[PDB]
DNA sequence: AAGACGTGGAC
DNA sequence: GTCCACGTCT
């Protein structure tokens, strides 16, 4: 019944559909922009990072030519660090070997960095025409109770389900405006908790509504680390942070010197933390902070710097009024701000 | 397969 | 407290 399905989804998108910054125009790298930040993002907390991002770097060219600390920089504070550097990474390669542009090869564009099958088809629809399923969990939402799916939408052969429903039911004619129009069907009207059946356009093509099931469609089935985080500083008031390795947790990012303690034990594994002379006094807070993965426990601990060689491995002296400037993750952000009200 | 990988806001 | 939040790499 797809044809009838696709005029009355296309219809209720033209009246519906949210004038998005990034829906100005459909230039590949801007879509892509998008889409990368969108993954497991809230759309109004990506608004002022795109338009920040755009501003700060234009084109692909502009992007693929900053240096990474500028990148993470206009990232911080979005969260999955690791998009940005695969972004960064992607469009490097597509200036250096595509020629500054986004392939519309399914295959070849699917070979970048952090680009999988939901921002092929996201973006080389959009940007191109190209008839490719953008499947992301709006649309998994959306076909498991348009088609009554019960498969386990974390398996991963689920989406691949979902991704053949796409092939024969998408328009060919307009496969963007499908695509984007099924998206914003999920984000609208078919939600994840009470659904707009009442209002919904293709309601009438609706197992899940018939059946009444609606909202229990989709189907779909953390570890407590103590950190302690250690706050240095000169005389002059400069402050000793650390850049975090290219891999695992918050990789790339810059923070105050920590360490995995493993419980309550001591601000010994701290001051132990040597390659440079420290003493520690009393810690002045503790709070939480949480991830998808595990959440830390942070315990923070003012004291004294003294220079006794050189500052390298990845450490490195920063005075006050130049940490605005470093990327930090969220929990080191609360840390620099709790030391600085205590600091009154 | 299924875990690593941030964060904030509705409820 | 839970869910959003399959997105992608591993
Ligand atoms: S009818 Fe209700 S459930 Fe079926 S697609 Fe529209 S909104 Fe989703
Ligand atoms: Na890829």
């Amino acid at each position: 019944p797809a044809r009838e399905f696709q005029r009355d989804l296309l219809d209720w998108f033209a009246r519906e559909r949210r004038d998005l910054p990034w829906r100005k125009d459909r230039d590949p790298y801007k879509v892509w922009v998008s889409e990368v930040m969108l993954q497991q993002t809230r759309v109004e907390t990506v608004i002022p990072y795109f338009e920040q991002f755009i501003d700060r770097f234009p084109t692909l060219e502009a992007l693929a030519d900053a240096d990474e600390d500028e990148v993470l920089k206009a990232w911080e504070g979005l969260g999955y660090y690791s998009r940005v550097r695969n972004l960064h990474a992607a469009v490097k390669e597509v200036k250096t070997r595509y020629g500054g542009k986004v392939p519309d090869d399914p295959d070849e564009f699917s070979r970048l960095k952090g680009v999988g099958p939901y921002t092929v088809g996201a973006v080389l629809s959009l940007a191109y025409g190209v008839p490719e399923p953008a499947v992301d969990g709006n649309v998994m939402r959306v076909l498991s109770r348009l088609f009554l799916v019960t498969d386990d939408i974390a398996k991963c052969s689920t989406r691949k389900r979902f991704e053949q429903i796409v092939r024969e039911i998408m328009a060919y004619e307009n496969p963007g405006a499908f695509n984007e129009a099924l998206i914003e069907l999920g984000a609208l009207v078919c939600t994840p908790r009470r659904p707009s059946c009442l209002l919904c356009p293709v309601q009438a093509y609706c197992q899940a509504f018939a059946e009444g099931v609606a909202e229990e469609l989709p189907v779909k089935m953390v570890k407590q680390v103590p950190l302690a985080v250690a706050v240095l500083a000169d005389d002059e008031g400069r402050v000793l942070i650390r850049k975090r390795d290219s891999t695992g947790l918050l990789a790339n990012l810059w923070e105050f010197p920590s360490c995995e303690t493993d419980g309550a034990d001591g601000k010994e594994k701290l001051e132990q933390m040597v390659g440079l002379q420290v003493e520690l006094t009393e810690p002045i807070v503790s709070f939480e902070h949480a991830f998808s993965h595990l959440v830390w426990q942070l315990t923070v601990f003012p004291g004294r710097l003294v220079h006794g060689g050189p500052v390298e491995e990845p450490y490195r002296l920063a005075p006050e009024d130049e940490l605005k400037a470093y990327a930090f993750p969220v929990s080191h952000q609360r840390v620099w701000r709790e030391y600085k009200e205590w600091a009154s």
